[PDB]
């Protein structure tokens, strides 16, 4: 059993699978960084509770898009919504606001996730994000825009392990290929996710597998603890 609720890990567990409409293709940093990939770092501040600090490497390994993350959680409350497992098993729609970070040749993002709590309250998870390309090749630095998300969470009835089935759609909004990296996403791409976590000393790991179809902004993944 994970020591934190599955919904709190959704944003940490591949924005290169977002659908960028044709008029916005010049603003897709995530795909432009491929195949060498990017480092994605966040601080996630759970209001009135602790924080996650995450560092991920997102890159291709052969045909597979891999997201490997180290997560460190500190300052959580014993009977808070996170360590107390008081969050509903669902996920709200969010708008991820992206800005260019010209000095880091990358991007920043900010957004606040709303986690529904079982008593009808809301737990906020304030996200600060920075992404830096790994390669030396040119990348696309975007104008200000956002990603609009939709996520559904479910279970595999045949799976005895603690797990999460996730389906997600993401479209960019708020504004031939525009990068060579974009062309690595034209069809269905297998995904592997590996997370190593420690939250207030509770150690855990998650492995996810599935596929992404960036033409429709879709992710299909199953994660196991």
């Amino acid at each position: 059993k994970l020591p934190v609720p599955w919904p709190t890990l959704v944003t940490t567990l591949v924005q290169c699978f977002s659908r960028y409409p044709d008029h916005m293709k010049r603003h897709d940093f995530f795909k432009s960084a491929m195949p060498e990939g990017y480092v994605q770092e966040r601080t996630i501040s759970f209001k009135d509770d602790g924080k996650y600090k995450t560092r991920a490497v997102v890159k291709f390994e052969g045909d597979t898009l891999v997201n490997r993350i180290e997560l460190k959680g500190t300052d959580f409350k014993e009977d808070g919504n996170i360590l107390g497992h008081k969050l509903e098993y669902n996920f709200n729609s969010h708008n991820v606001y992206i800005t260019a970070d010209k000095q880091k040749n990358g991007i920043k993002a900010n957004f606040t996730v709303r986690h529904n709590v079982e008593d009808g309250s809301v737990q906020l998870a304030d996200h600060y994000q920075q992404n830096t390309p790994i390669g030396d090749g040119p990348v696309l630095l975007p104008d200000n825009h956002y990603l609009s998300t939709q996520t559904v969470l479910s279970k595999d009835p045949n799976e005895k392990r603690d797990h999460m089935v996730l389906l997600e759609f993401v479209t960019a909004a708020g504004i031939g290929s525009a990068s060579q990296g974009e062309e690595l996403f034209t069809g269905v791409v297998p995904i592997l996710v590996e997370l190593d976590g420690d939250v207030n000393g509770h150690k855990f790991s998650v492995r996810g597998e599935g596929e992404g179809d960036a033409t429709i902004g879709k992710l299909t993944l199953k994660f196991i603890s």
